[PDB]
């Protein structure tokens, strides 16, 4: 029994953090195989970052203004490029650790482990979601740029979130393996502000499975709704509409419990306009949203990595 | 800024975690240098669960009733012991990856990394606190028994808790990594039941102070309070007493933010009073105990 925020573990990842360092600025780099990744904004000045040339500050730069270090070693860079706002450093030496691994582009809602870091060193591991908004309710001090985000397939570490920046309302920016940015948001001191956030449904209706599964069952109830008169209500109080793809991945916990997704749906519904009544749902007085379908089957069944 | 229950990376634990079997018992075990480190009941049978008699039935077993795998390699058990509820098998190999570590007791309200297992690996990583109650709240599933409670704190891991059971009402029950068991709990399916759980208060405020630092000032007031007031109004709605101790180790917090302690404690006073309001502190509609003022003050 029991339902934690669970992130997945991070030593696959841990074997990886670097810190790069190009001039003043230092921060965290991602060590796969013979490429070190990190954030552009790394040959970036506080003078260039109001409107940064990446293009041309990357091309007066030489291979070892980059100070690569993996522990107390000093990696040699024997190259260097720019893909989107990630930047690539050729290194001559392959990591020994690195883990089965791909790079995949998320879609909000979905969950991730970030694994933060300071100067090349992992301090914490945490789990989040990505924002309908595409931000990120992290937890990032300076020179965490560069931790990762990652979810674990089996024995392969999907990495799908690399931080860059925070924004004037504390919460997080990043982007993609790929360097492409998660939202509208562009890696530069500008006017930039996340939009209206919103409550990931199938979260949340994932979570009270959660809840059911480990005994909680006050807010079930005897109704029923349809798929569209959930959603009329769900956008009145800025949840996120849910499709028929969500209704068949909550399958097979609607399945394990005997309670119908549309069954929790009107649950959920009468929680919305009515609220908890001083009751608590696995130790919450909130609708968790920031645990996936797959999240709860996982802790519930007890995958291993 | 941002505020998030964070885990400390896990690591240097994962290059310890192995898979001991013991009959038809398989749970997890720590292999830290040529030991490997289990709960002592993985040697009970069906008979042997309400009364069983430990050290009888570890003197009836020989190395090689244990089955110690790391990852498919299978390790030799050349010697077996139990320091209190814990088994200690010593084997033939080294684990070159044993980090710098120290086994240490922690105290009700401290806070620690869980690194869950099953059949020797490791599935995920959570934080979570000792209970006043001497309980902790995890997640765990049949076969977590031997999963490791720790803190990192620079390069070192701080081994402090090994799952052992799980009570009743769904809260775990382990030991120290000297087998000594946090609580009035034993290594027995005999009838046990947690005492009534409190809110750890030192931790609430030091969390009120992470608020604070991140922005949330809503909740904040003109009223302070003296220490021994706030503790009748605490004991009231289950609130473990604050001591001089906690005060002053809220010292920090309070200087960095202005906010003197006994000041705190009256917004906190008015928090139990009151409510929320629809509202909420660092995005939780209740008070959270599970964070340290030694964790707010490192993640802030
Ligand atoms: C369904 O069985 C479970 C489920 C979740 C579980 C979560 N953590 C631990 C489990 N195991 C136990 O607590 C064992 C089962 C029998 O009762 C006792 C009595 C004493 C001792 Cl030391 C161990 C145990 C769990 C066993």
């Amino acid at each position: 029994s029991g339902f934690r925020k669970m992130a997945f573990p991070s030593g696959k990842v841990e074997g990886c953090m670097v810190q790069v360092t190009c001039g003043t600025t230092t921060l965290n780099g991602l060590w796969l195989d013979d490429v070190v990744y990190c954030p552009r904004h790394v040959i970036c000045t506080s003078e260039d970052m109001l409107n940064p040339n990446y293009e041309d500050l990357l091309i007066r730069k030489s291979n070892h203004n980059f100070l690569v270090q993996a522990g107390n070693v000093q990696l040699r860079v024997i190259g260097h490029s720019m893909q989107n706002c990630v930047l690539k450093l050729k290194v001559d030496t392959a990591n020994p650790k690195t883990p089965k691994y791909k790079f995949v582009r998320i879609q909000p809602g979905q969950t991730f482990s970030v694994l933060a870091c300071y100067n090349g060193s992992p301090s914490g591991v945490y789990q989040c979601a990505m924002r309908p908004n595409f931000t990120i309710k992290g937890s990032f001090l300076n020179g965490s740029c560069g931790s990762v985000g990652f979810n674990i397939d089996y024995d392969c570490v999907s990495f799908c979130y690399m931080h860059h920046m925070e924004l004037p309302t504390g919460v997080h920016a990043g982007t993609d393996l790929e360097g492409n940015f998660y939202g509208p948001f562009v890696d530069r001191q500008t006017a930039q502000a996340a939009g209206t956030d919103t409550t990931i449904t199938v979260n949340v209706l994932a979570w009270l499975y959660a809840a059911v599964i480990n005994g909680d069952r006050w807010f079930l109830n005897r109704f029923t709704t349809t798929l569209n008169d959930f959603n009329l209500v769900a956008m009145k109080y800025n949840y996120e509409p849910l499709t028929q793809d969500h209704v068949d991945i909550l399958g097979p916990l609607s399945a394990q419990t005997g309670i119908a997704v549309l069954d929790m749906c009107a649950s959920l519904k009468e929680l919305l306009q009515n609220g908890m009544n001083g009751r608590t749902i696995l130790g919450s007085a909130l609708l968790e949203d920031e645990f996936t379908p797959f999240d709860v089957v996982r802790q519930c069944s007890g995958v291993t990595f």
